[PDB]
């Protein structure tokens, strides 16, 4: 199964930081650890360095070199190289999004209450497509900028 994770500025602004959350990366590595995630080139070169622990799938139809992570030119393709696998993890950015939501079961999501400059976005979802099954509210504090809300979403309807 495909899920997308990611977290949302207002108007659902999203980028490779305006904010400064460790909460939320802790939340991103919690719900990724010891699985596959699939990102773009760009994601990928924002990271720099294989998140640990997971199987780092590049999709790009221009491959880099590095050996580190596993490189593929399709969405087919990331998804075979995942293989039999629970749950299937895209990290993004913009477009990868895009071409995943319809093949997507299940979305975690942060919402973060800034309102930033860029110009990235998550896709468009039909809320009535999906249940929210989880949110939790969090305050910002001594270690973390802004005030955010984690949400995971489960698909019940398809168009
Ligand atoms: N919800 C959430 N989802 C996201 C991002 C986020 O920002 N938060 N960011 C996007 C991808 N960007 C990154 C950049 C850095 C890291 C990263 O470095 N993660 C460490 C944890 C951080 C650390 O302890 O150093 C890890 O092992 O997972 C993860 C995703 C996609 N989805
Ligand atoms: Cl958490
Ligand atoms: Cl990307
Ligand atoms: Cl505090
Ligand atoms: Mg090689
Ligand atoms: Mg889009
Ligand atoms: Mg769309
Ligand atoms: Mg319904």
């Amino acid at each position: 199964m495909i899920s997308l994770i990611a977290a949302l500025a207002v108007d659902r602004v999203i980028g490779m930081m305006p904010w400064n959350l460790p909460a939320d990366l802790a939340w991103f590595k919690r719900n990724t650890l010891n699985k596959p995630v699939i990102m773009g080139r760009h994601t990928w070169e924002s990271i720099g360095r294989p998140l640990p622990g997971r199987k780092n799938i590049i999709l790009s139809s221009q491959p880099g070199t590095d050996d580190r992570v596993t490189w593929v030119k399709s969405v087919d393709e990331a998804i075979a190289a995942c293989g039999d696998v629970p749950e299937i993890m895209v990290i993004g950015g913009g477009r990868v999004y895009e071409q995943f939501l319809p093949k997507a079961q299940k979305l975690y999501l942060t919402h973060i209450d800034a309102e930033v400059e860029g110009d990235t976005h998550f896709p468009d979802y039909e809320p009535d497509d999906w249940e929210s099954v989880f949110s939790e509210f969090h305050d910002a504090d001594a270690q973390n900028s802004h005030s955010y809300c984690f949400e995971i979403l489960e698909r019940r309807h398809h168009h």
